[PDB]
């Protein structure tokens, strides 16, 4: 059987969910329980973290610009996804994806992380640049999995404090 269903019209599902893509929601997964981990991504949404992906991530910014923040060789840089932009990005690269515009889409693609196999996040001193928080996850569930573990970073000034120049990451936003 069709499990994930036939084939359907892409513009006019995004316009049926632009009310779950944008904030509080902010994305959704178009199938569920399979492989490849299927997301359209909109903005308006700037987070502080940075993902460590042991596999691959693809983009493609069908709607919209938007931007990663990297760590590359040292520095802090990024690349940008100018709408119409595609781009790979290899695993264990660390990126903080930002959205600033109201209405952008992107698609994501990923594939489902198996047992043993597990995604880290992490923020950095603003100032000093150290390494402040990092954990490490089995991600089963992006909805369950994911909140839960932001909340006890932003909500204790404890794990926000910089192991080198004690400067207590923000959390919240820039
Ligand atoms: O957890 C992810 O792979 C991810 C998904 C969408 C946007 C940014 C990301 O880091
Ligand atoms: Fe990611
Ligand atoms: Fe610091």
């Amino acid at each position: 059987m069709l499990t994930y269903g036939a084939p359907f019209n892409f513009p006019r599902w995004i316009d049926e969910h632009a009310h779950l893509l944008k904030p509080p929601v902010g994305n959704r997964q178009v199938w569920q329980d399979s492989d490849f981990i299927v997301t359209v991504v909109g903005g308006p949404n700037h987070r502080t973290d940075y993902h460590d992906d042991p596999l691959e991530e693809f983009f493609y910014q069908l709607r919209g610009n938007a931007y990663l923040n990297l760590w590359v060789d040292g520095r802090r840089e990024r690349a940008d996804l100018k709408e119409g932009d595609i781009f790979l990005l290899p695993p264990h690269v660390r990126h903080s994806p930002q959205r600033p515009e109201a209405g952008s889409a992107c698609l994501v693609i990923e594939r489902q992380r198996p047992a043993g196999m597990l995604d880290g996040f992490e923020w950095y001193c603003d100032a000093c640049g150290h390494l402040v928080h990092r954990v490490e996850v089995q991600l089963k569930s992006i909805v369950t999995d994911l909140p839960p573990l932001f909340e006890s970073f932003y909500a204790s000034e404890d794990k926000r404090r910089c192991p080198h120049c004690g400067q207590v990451h923000p959390g919240r936003a820039a």
